[PDB]
């Protein structure tokens, strides 16, 4: 359950969650659209579903894919801005969960963001530890889908 | 074009924009929840375009309408966050307008949202000339619409 997942954002990984978001939600532009690229390059099968954002291979230049991505990343600031109540974090989750639920995504490719997160992650020098606990945190809009 | 409109948003405007975010995008929770409940009070007619978000008339215990309520401020930070780039501002302009073309939300319906804004400022005691500048704000996406 969304609930049961929630339960194991504990203390130490929120830490984690924060101290590393500082470091990546400071380049919204930069890296969410580094976020989406290697998702694509990566798991090519996902490429169909973003049909309406046109050539996705144009990168920073497609400014459908550029409006997307900083978008994604004001998802993950909402996420972060809400680990301290985890009633409202849930809400937010069930509402993102919705907008991919109408898109036919499921858990498991919604889960196929986590290697490129560990890719972005270490590219700032945030090893598996970070990682790891940004993986929980998607397992909790997993937990909607 | 809503790069136009973007392009004329002046230093004066941006500040007061800034400013005035700076208190009601404090509490995302409360001011979101805040704005559309006094939509729904004063425009009874937009009631029917969410009835994805269940009996509205619940509040802040409608756990939807808090998730659409936080998110929304979201976007609204998202705006503020990107005044500086008209390029950026644009793109992610037309992002949230394509959710709303979606719906049918034609320009004038999204200007509706100006009342309910002119409320909240004035509730923070921000006056007429804030609620001018975020009127310039909601033009830039009513550009798109
Ligand atoms: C960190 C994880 C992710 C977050 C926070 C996230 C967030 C978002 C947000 C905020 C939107 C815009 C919603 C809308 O306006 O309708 C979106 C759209 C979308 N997402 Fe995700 N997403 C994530 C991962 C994924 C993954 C892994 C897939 C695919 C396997 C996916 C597929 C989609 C699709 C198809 C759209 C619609 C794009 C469009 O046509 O505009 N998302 N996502
Ligand atoms: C400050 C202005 C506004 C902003 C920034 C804004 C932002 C948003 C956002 C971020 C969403 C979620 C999009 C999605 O996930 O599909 C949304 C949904 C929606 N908006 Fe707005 N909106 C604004 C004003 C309005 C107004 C005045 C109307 C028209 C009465 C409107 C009608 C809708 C509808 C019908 C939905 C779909 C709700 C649902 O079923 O989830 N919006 N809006």
């Amino acid at each position: 359950s969304v609930y049961d997942a929630a339960a194991q954002l504990t203390a130490d990984v929120k830490k984690d969650l924060r101290d590393s978001w500082k470091v990546i939600g400071s380049d919204k532009k930069g890296n969410g659209v580094a976020l989406m690229t290697t998702l694509f390059a990566d798991n090519q099968e996902t490429i169909g579903y973003f049909k309406r954002l046109g050539d996705v291979s144009q990168g920073m230049a497609n400014d459908k894919l550029r409006g997307h991505s900083i978008t994604l990343m004001y998802a993950l600031q909402n996420f972060i801005d809400q680990l301290d109540n985890p009633d409202d974090l849930v809400c937010v989750v069930e509402k993102y969960a919705v907008n991919h639920i109408t898109r036919k995504i499921s858990a498991a490719e919604f889960g196929k963001i986590n290697g490129p997160i560990k890719k972005v992650l270490a590219s700032k020098n945030f090893g598996d530890k970070y990682a790891n606990a940004w993986a929980k945190l998607v397992a909790v809009v997993q937990a909607a889908l």
